[PDB]
Parts: C-alpha cells; structure tokens; sequence
DNA sequence: CGGCAG
DNA sequence: CAGTGC
DNA sequence: GCCG
DNA sequence: TACTG
C-alpha cells in the first residue's frame, strides 16, 4: 500500500521537502501533455506526487529509485537538479508548447486540435477567433476563455449548488442534492462546481433534467450549455454554464449528474475524486480481480457480480483501503 | 513487452 | 469510430 | 515517464 | 465513462 496513493492521506504532500525539483518536472510534465504524450506526462505526474509526498529532500541517486513512481531516468534528472541547480532540458523545450498550451486552453480543443491549429500556422487567440473552424463546444469555450481558467471562492460554489438545489426540490421535495468534486474535498477555490443528484426512494430521480433545465433557465441562472443530450430521455450529466444574479458576477462552470440511489456511494465517489485518485482506486481494483466504475463495484468478467456498496467506506473496505475522508483524497 | 481508469 | 472532458 |  | 459528429 506504499506503493498506492489511495491507499495514502493526501495531507502527505503539504510538506514537500523536494519543491526546487518538483517544480520543474512540472514544467517539463505540462510540456508534453499539450504536445500529447499523455503517457509520459502521465508517468511524470506520479513521479511528482511522490516526490511531493516524500518524507525528506531527496539526495541520491539511490534513494530516488527506491521510491515507487521514481525510476532510473526520474533519478537522473533528480541528482542533475540537486548537483547543478538547474534542469538542462527545460532549455530545450519545443517552442510550439506556449502555443499548444494557449489553444489546449479552449474547451472542447484537445492536443489534437491544437497541434492542427498549430501545424495550420496559427498562433493566437485572433487567429483562432478570424480563421479557425470551430465546433459548437469550441466556440463556447472561446467565448468564456478566461472565465474556464479562473478559480471561484468555494463561498461561490455554494451558491450555485444551492441554487440547483433549491430548483429541484422545488418539483420533488424528496431530491438530495450534493456538491462534489474540489468542493467537497475542501478546497478554498474551485474551478467548477459538480452537483450529484439523486432520489433515495430509489425512482424519483428518473426524468428530471428536463424539469430541473427548464426551471434553471426561466431564471436565467444557465448561460450557456457544452454537453446536454435532451432528445433521448436517457440523460445522465449536463455540462454547461452558469451566472448568480446581480453585480459582479462571473460566469461559471457546472456540470450536474442525475443517478439512481442504488448508485450512490460509487457516483458519490468518482464525482468527489480527486482524478488521479480515482485512477488509482479503479487501478488499485482491477489488480485484485474488479472493476469499480462509477455505477458499481464488480468482480472481473466472463457478467461480473455486482459487490454491495451502501456507502463509499464500504468500497473502500472491500479493497483493503483505509477509509479517507474527501479532504485525503486529493491526489 | 504492454498497460497506464472507466 | 476519434477526440474530448468528467 | 513508471510499473509488473 | 458519456458525449459529439
Ligand atoms: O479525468 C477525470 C476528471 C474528473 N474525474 C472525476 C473526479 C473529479 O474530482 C470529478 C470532477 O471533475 P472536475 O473536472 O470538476 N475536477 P475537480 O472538481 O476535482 O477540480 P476543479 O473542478 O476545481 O478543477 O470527476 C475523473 O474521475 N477523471
Ligand atoms: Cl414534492
Ligand atoms: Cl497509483
Ligand atoms: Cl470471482
Ligand atoms: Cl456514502
Ligand atoms: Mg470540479
Ligand atoms: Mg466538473
Ligand atoms: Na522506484
Ligand atoms: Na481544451
């Protein structure tokens, strides 16, 4: 369980001791995300919440590869940036990252996106806006481009959740709604806020988005929608837009899922997160024969049992984890 | 050598 | 499906 | 990038 | 894992 960060307190990285390096591992982490080595970036982002949970600055070549996530090259770098200071390669950085990254920016526009957009010899956000073609999704992000990057106060957060709340049991009194994601791991800011609801008679939930839709935007509360399939009645999320009334308002995102109370706990828990967190829970069960999604616990296929999960410590319970309270699981 | 969440 | 985001 |  | 196109 060393070895697995749910396993682990969260709380572990607030005493990084290895700040001068992992600082710029960040650097080169970010670089090939946008550029879409999303495997390499994938293994640096572990190697970095190692080495931010790490209980001393790291100072050998030894003592980094003894550390799960850290290998041979990892190690490399380490002892380059603990003899010299600096970190060569990040001097030799594609130039195109500044770029990639700026465009990556744009909701809906991936790293495949923005390499083509690149490759087209486009280099702002005035070229993006005169001469790229952009889908529905794109132009929305495009639009609230510095707004998807900024952060709101956690203050503002329950605002909103309180205002879908409020919307919803207006037309069932019966519906919990709950705030998730950043929110209720803690944090100060959030960038989004992600509301689970659901019914505890177990079938009130079904067909609500229309209702909970169409009240929101008599009010004028949703100002823009990214993701929101309404013609099928199966829907699941909607990922859209929203403002609080008055002076000094930012738009803001919201994403909103519907699911049913024999789901809870496993929806309860992919939505709370964090992501990285989930990835090693979900790793963490494959390895032991299972598959947690965020419908159900199950065992391993041929149709796979679907293990009881009434609330989110006995998920954890039946991998072998030490329940950690949201706060714990940001990873 | 291949997965790396679902 | 590939691409994208949760 | 790291891991088994 | 659920959307778009
Ligand atoms: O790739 C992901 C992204 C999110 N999730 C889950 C966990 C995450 O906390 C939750 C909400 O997604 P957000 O993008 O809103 N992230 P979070 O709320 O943790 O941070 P913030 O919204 O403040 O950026 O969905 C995943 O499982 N995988
Ligand atoms: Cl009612
Ligand atoms: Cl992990
Ligand atoms: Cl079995
Ligand atoms: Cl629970
Ligand atoms: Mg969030
Ligand atoms: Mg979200
Ligand atoms: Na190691
Ligand atoms: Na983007």
């Amino acid at each position: 369980l060393d070895k697995w960060v749910c396993a682990q307190p969260s709380s572990q990285k607030a005493t990084n001791h290895n700040l001068h390096i992992t600082e710029k591992l960040e650097v080169l982490a970010k670089a090939y995300s946008v550029q879409g080595d999303k495997w390499r970036a994938l293994g640096y982002a572990k190697a970095i919440n190692a080495l931010k949970s790490f209980h001393k600055p790291v100072t050998s070549y030894q003592e980094a590869c003894s550390i799960p996530g850290i290998g041979k090259r990892m190690a490399e770098k380490i002892i380059e940036i603990l003899e010299s200071g600096h970190l060569r390669k990040l001097d030799h950085i594609s130039e195109s990252v500044p770029v990639l990254e700026l465009f990556s920016n744009i909701w809906g526009a991936g790293t495949k996106t923005a390499q083509m957009w690149y490759q087209q010899g486009f280099r702002s956000l005035e070229d993006i806006r005169s001469q790229a073609s952009l889908t529905t999704q794109q132009a929305i992000g495009l639009k609230h481009y510095s707004d998807f990057l900024e952060r709101m106060p956690r203050e503002e957060a329950t605002e909103i959740e309180q205002t879908v709340q409020k919307a919803a049991q207006a037309f069932n009194s019966g519906l919990l709604c709950v705030a998730c994601g950043s929110y209720r791991r803690g944090k100060a800011t959030c960038g989004d806020v992600d509301v689970l609801i659901t019914h505890p008679d177990g079938r009130s939930h079904r067909g609500i988005f229309s209702r909970l839709l169409d009240s929101l935007r008599q009010e004028g509360f949703l100002t823009d929608d990214l993701v929101s399939q309404e013609e099928n009645g199966q829907q699941q999320k909607y990922l859209g837009v929203c403002r609080l009334p008055g002076p000094g308002r930012r738009h803001r995102r919201l994403d909103i899922i519907v699911v049913p109370y024999s789901e809870f706990a496993c929806a309860l828990l992919y939505f709370t997160g964090s992501a990285h967190f989930n990835r090693s829970m979900r790793a963490l069960a494959k390895t032991k024969g299972m598959s947690l999604s965020e419908h159900a616990l199950s065992t391993a296929v041929v149709p796979g049992r679907v293990l009881p999960t009434p609330t989110e410590k006995d998920v954890f319970r039946l991998l072998g984890l030490p329940y950690r309270e949201p706060a714990e699981r940001d990873w």
